[PDB]
């Protein structure tokens, strides 16, 4: 088999490339390791929370790919790329020739060892969600290891489905990449009075009884899924390195979405997948579109508590810090001279957005004597 445009991976990024290539190129093939068409992966929590199926989260149904003549090979996994012969080798041993290759292979969950746990689950795929659904009914409760957004959202989804759940983290407070200590503890409190318990400073060896009796899910982050490039000269660091055209180190090979690293950024967000996938498809069909960095992200969809975080909060060495704790909201604002370098707000997206804009536009503040004076100049 041989095609014009070969798309390696059929998630949101791959889908967006196919859609972009439509009308412009007339021979498009998508390879996907899963047995499902491209689906809106961030809604996996709804499979758990609302008992929705794959059909409810698919981006396009079968008929769309047929009407548009896009060929999807499901349950097939690329293992090798031969760039000079333009051949991709699959798990079966079958080879596919391409004129252009778009790598859209997304991410893979970080795997950690958890003491006392026979089976460790993580939530990446639709099949993952189902496995979690069933163990939660089987065990009767869940224990989520990992201090991030996804771990918290999953806990609520599992609560919503009708199963108790709590979280275990190794640090003192959750969300340490997005929040300072006081921010995280503010969040922990709000989550704890909402029935989402977080075990802090955990030693999992000492949590045998809970671990044993729970469905254990690790939510410890994700990395670009790119082992199949190992023998090639395709440049990578964390992700596959791409320019603004989504072109890799190697001619006629592109990458986009979760697998791709653009000016050192690999944020792992769906709007980036959609937009990078689009640019890749367009370029693969000979239209020299440029991706520009977009990215805001209002987190998180959890327990009706909203968070926006901007800049390097975790390791910030600011000249000045302004903090506000209220009943409904938490604000932290970190200065570098007369500029806001980093900020996070819990419970006021309107304010977080103003701080975001100030940071992004690099607004200078001639008055830094008080938080009030900064707020008035946003
Ligand atoms: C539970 C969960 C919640 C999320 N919530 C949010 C959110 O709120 N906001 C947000 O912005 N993002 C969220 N995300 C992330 C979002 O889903 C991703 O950014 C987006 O799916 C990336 O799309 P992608 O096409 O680059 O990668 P993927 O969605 O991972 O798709 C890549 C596809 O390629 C396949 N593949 C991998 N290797 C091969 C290979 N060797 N050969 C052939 N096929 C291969 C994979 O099976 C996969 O189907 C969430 C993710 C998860 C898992």
């Amino acid at each position: 088999k041989s095609t014009k445009i070969l798309i390696l991976g059929a998630g949101p990024a791959g889908f967006s490339a196919a859609k972009a290539a439509l009308g412009k190129c007339d021979d498009i093939t998508m390879i996907n390791s899963e047995k499902y068409l491209p689906y809106y992966r961030p809604r996996l929590n709804e499979i758990i929370a609302k008992n929705k199926s794959i059909d409810d989260i698919l981006i396009k149904k079968n008929d769309w790919y047929e009407k548009n003549n896009i060929k999807v090979i499901t349950s097939e996994f690329a293992t090798s790329i031969d760039p000079n012969n333009k051949l991709v080798t699959l798990k079966s041993g079958e080879k596919i020739k391409y004129e252009k290759l778009i790598i859209a292979s997304g991410s893979i969950a970080n795997k950690i060892k958890v003491p006392h746990a026979d089976e460790i689950f993580s939530l990446y795929s639709y099949d993952d969600a189902l496995k979690i659904k069933d163990e939660c009914k089987n065990k009767g409760k869940a224990f989520i290891i990992g201090g991030g957004i996804l771990g918290i959202e999953l806990a609520q989804a599992i609560i919503d489905s009708g199963t108790p759940a709590s979280i275990g983290i190794i640090l003192e407070y959750p969300l340490e990449r997005q929040l300072d200590r006081d921010g995280g503890l503010f969040l922990k409190d709000k989550l704890d009075r909402l029935g989402i318990k977080i075990y802090t400073n955990s030693n999992f060896e000492e949590m045998g009884d809970l671990i044993r009796s729970s469905c254990v899910i690790t939510a410890v982050g994700v990395k670009p899924n790119l082992d199949f490039i190992k023998d090639t000269e395709i440049a990578s660091k964390r992700g596959i390195l791409v320019n603004d055209h989504m072109e890799t180190s190697i001619k006629d090979i592109y990458a986009c979405g979760d697998v791709a690293e653009f000016y050192g950024k690999n944020p792992g967000l769906i709007n980036i997948a959609n937009k990078q996938g689009e640019v890749a498809g367009l370029n693969a069909c000979g239209e020299d579109a440029s991706y520009s960095e977009i990215i805001p992200s209002p987190i998180l969809k959890v327990s009706g508590i909203s968070i926006i975080s901007c800049g390097d909060i975790e390791n910030n060495k600011p000249s000045k810090v302004f903090r506000s704790t209220q009943e409904d909201k938490y604000i932290v604002c970190m200065l570098k001279e007369n500029k806001i370098d980093a900020a996070a707000v819990i419970g006021d997206v309107s304010l977080g957005t103003k701080l975001k804009k100030a940071i992004d536009s690099s607004k200078s503040f001639d008055n830094i004597s008080s938080l009030d004076a900064i707020l008035n100049n946003l």
